[PDB]
C-alpha cells in the first residue's frame, strides 16, 4: 500500500478545517466564550431555539482544505515545485520566472531557458473570477511525479492579482489539475490521461486514500487500483457531467431526503454539504447547538438523537455515521464534538462530499470510462 | 428630614432588579458567560448587530420592585403586618384569619373578634387578573401607620389564588394603597384622603424619597412637604387622568423622540420605560450590547455616545444622566454597567419613571389638587 506500492503513490498534506478553527479560536480567544455558551445550552437557557446561521458566508471555497505537496519538477533540470491539488481543474499551473505581480516574489519560479526540455507554445491563456485573475502562456516540458513522467502542456503565470492573503502567506506556488476542465480550446488532456496516452501507466485513472486516523494526511495513486487500501468490493457509478466528478444519488439525513441530488465529489472540500433548507430540517430539534456570532454548530459526541447519512444509488448505498460526520473538542469541553455538516446552496440540489465522507470511502476517478468508485478504507 | 421629621415618614425596604439579576446570576452561574460575551462584543466580533430583544417579556409586572415596610397596625390591640405599596390601588388588603388557602397559612392575619374597635361591614369584593384572584370581605378598623391613625375601610382576604411563586416565598402579608382606584363602589377615599377628611393631617398628599445611594431603600412621608429632602423649588405637573399619577409630557433620548407622551409615575418599577420602537432607534448605534439570552443591555460605564434623557412639560424639563439610568456591574466586569431601561409597550406612547428617576427626582403626589411635584432631591 505505502511501503512499496504496486502503481505510483504520493502523499500530500492537508491544512483542514480543525486547524484553521483553533488559530481562529487562539488568536481571538474564544475558548471560554465556547465552553460558557456550551454549559448554557446545557442548562436549557437558550431559546425556544433561534436561527442564526445566516451567517450566509457562504462561499464554497471558505470551506476549501488546501491539500499540497513538494515532489512534483518540471523540466530536466527537475525544477522544484510546491503544488495544491484541485480536482475540477486539468491543467498545471507554476509562476514564470517573468512574473511581474508581487505575489510571485518570494514563490519557485520556472526558468524555460535553464531547462533544455523546454518547447515554446505561447499560446496566450487567461482565468478571471471573483477570487482573482490569472494570465500566463502554455509551455511545454517535462512534468515527473516522482516515478512518472512525460512531456506536457502547463500554463506558465505571466500575472497573478488577487487570491490573498492566502497566496502569500502559503508555501504553494501553483496548481495541479486532477480534474476535466481544461482552459485552453487546444483539447490539453489532463495529466494523467496524458500519462496512458504515452504508455506510461496502463489505465486513466487515480485513487484518493486519506487515513482515518491522520486527518493532516493524504495520498494519490495513479494508473491502478491499489487494492491494499481498502476492504470489500468497490462498486462504480457514473458520472452525470461531462467535466465534473458528479454522479446522481437520492440523499437522506434521518427523516429529511432530497431525490435525485448531484453530489460531487471533492476531496478537498472540508466539510460535507447540503443545501440550506435541507440543514435547518435536519438540525430541528436534533439538539445540536449553534454557538452565537461563531459558524459553528456544536453537540455531545454521543448524541442518540443523530441520524446515519445516506446516500443512495439504485445498486449501493454509501453512509456515513455519527462519528465520521462529528469531529472532537476534547481540548475545549469534554465529550464536546462539532459537526462537520455545512449548509450552502450551490446549484439547485447539489451536495458536496469532502473530507469526512472520503475517510470512511477510498475513492477512484477514472477517466477512462467517466466513473468514479467506492470501497470501505482500510486503517493504515 | 430622617432624625426628627415635621410630618410622619416611614421608612421602606426595597428588593430591586439588580438584586434578582445577581440571584438569577449566581443561580445558573453565568458570570463567565456574561464577561465572555461582553469581550466578544469589545473585540468587535458580533455583528453587524442582531435583533434579539424578543424575549417579548414583556410584562410591567416582570419590572415590579417590592416595597415593604412592617410597622403598619390594625385594630387597637395593633394586630401587626408586612405589607407592600402599591402606586395605583386606593385600597389597604390583609389576610383573614379565615383565609381557606395555603398561600394565607404562614401569613399574619386579621381576626376581627380580638379588636374592640372592628365594625363590621361584610361587603364582600373581588379582584379577578391575570396573575391572581383574591375575594374578601369589607372590615373596618384602626389603620395606624406609626404616627398617623384612622378608622378606616380595608379589604379582609378570605380567599387568595395564584401570584406564586412570590407570594409564598415573601415575608409580605398584604398591600397599601397609594393610588386612587378603589376596587368597592361605595367610594371609599384613598388612607390618606381619609386622614385629611379626620383632619389627622393639614392635607392630602405624600412624597417618596429614594436616596442615590441606598437602592434597598425608601421614605414615604404623609401629610406635607418635607423641605430637608430636596434642594430648589418644587415644579408641579397636572395629571392628565382622573385616577393615575399620570402627566402629559414629550420624551426625547437623544434624536428620538416623542411628542404628548403619557407618563407615569411609579417607584415600584424597577427601570425607566419606553415604546420598543423607540427604544431599538435608541440602542441603534449607541455601542449598548444585548447579551444573548439574557434580557440584558449592557455598556461601558463611560460610554460617551450615550444621551440625556428628557421628559419636557410646557414649563419645566426632568433629566436623566447616563450615570443615573447605568447600574455598575462591577463584580462581574471592570467598567460594565447596565441599562435600567427597558422597551415595553403599554398603552399607545405610554412611558414609565420607575426607580431610577425617583432616585434624582423627590417626588410629591397630591390627591387635593390632582398634580405631582418634581424636585431635586438631596443626598442624605
Amino acid at each position: 500500500a505505502i511501503s512499496d506500492p504496486k502503481y505510483s503513490t504520493v502523499g500530500f498534506n492537508i491544512e483542514n478545517s480543525y486547524d484553521r478553527l483553533m488559530k481562529t479560536i487562539k488568536e481571538h480567544k474564544l475558548k471560554n466564550y465556547i465552553k460558557e455558551s456550551v454549559k448554557l445550552f446545557n442548562k436549557g437557557l437558550t431559546k425556544k431555539s433561534y436561527l442564526g446561521s445566516e451567517f450566509d458566508n457562504v462561499e464554497l471555497k471558505d470551506l476549501a482544505n488546501v491539500l499540497s505537496f513538494g515532489e512534483a519538477k518540471l523540466g530536466d533540470n527537475g525544477q522544484k515545485f510546491n503544488f495544491l491539488f484541485h480536482t475540477a481543474s486539468s491543467n498545471v499551473w507554476v509562476p514564470s520566472i517573468k512574473c511581474t505581480s508581487e505575489s510571485c516574489e518570494s514563490k519557485n519560479h520556472y526558468d524555460s531557458s535553464k531547462s533544455k526540455t523546454y518547447e515554446k507554445d505561447d499560446t496566450p491563456v487567461k482565468l478571471t473570477s471573483k477570487a482573482g485573475t490569472i494570465s500566463g502562456i502554455f509551455s511545454k516540458d517535462l512534468v515527473t511525479i516522482g516515478k512518472l513522467s512525460v512531456p506536457y502542456k502547463f500554463i506558465e503565470m505571466t500575472e497573478i492579482v488577487g487570491f490573498e492573503p492566502f497566496y502569500s502567506e502559503s508555501d504553494v506556488d501553483g496548481v495541479f489539475g486532477l480534474g476535466w476542465k481544461d482552459l485552453s480550446i487546444g483539447s490539453i488532456d489532463p495529466y494523467i490521461v496524458e500519462l496512458k496516452t504515452q504508455n506510461k501507466i496502463e489505465q486513466a485513472v487515480y485513487s484518493i486514500y486519506l487515513p482515518p486516523e491522520n486527518k493532516n494526511k493524504g495520498y494519490l495513486t495513479i494508473g491502478g487500483i491499489e487494492e491494499r487500501f481498502f476492504d470489500g468490493p468497490l462498486n462504480y457509478e457514473k458520472l452525470n457531467h461531462d467535466l465534473m466528478w458528479q454522479v446522481d444519488l437520492d440523499v437522506h439525513f434521518g427523516n429529511v431526503s432530497s431525490k435525485k441530488a448531484n453530489v460531487i465529489l471533492d476531496s478537498a472540500t472540508s466539510v460535507i454539504t447540503v443545501p440550506t433548507e435541507f440543514f435547518n430540517q435536519f438540525v430541528e430539534s436534533a439538539s445540536v447547538f449553534k454557538v452565537p456570532f461563531l459558524s459553528l454548530y456544536v453537540t455531545t459526541c454521543g448524541n442518540t438523537k443523530l441520524p446515519t447519512l445516506e446516500y443512495r444509488s439504485p445498486n449501493k448505498v454509501y453512509t456515513l455515521e455519527p462519528k465520521q460526520y462529528l469531529e472532537p473538542l476534547e481540548n475545549i469541553f469534554s465529550a464536546l464534538c462539532m459537526l462537520n455538516i455545512v449548509p450552502i446552496d450551490l446549484e439547485k440540489n447539489t451536495f458536496v462530499l469532502g473530507d469526512p465522507f472520503m475517510r470512511k470511502y477510498f475513492t477512484v476517478y477514472d477517466y477512462d470510462n467517466h466513473t468514479v468508485g467506492f470501497a470501505l478504507a482500510k486503517n493504515l
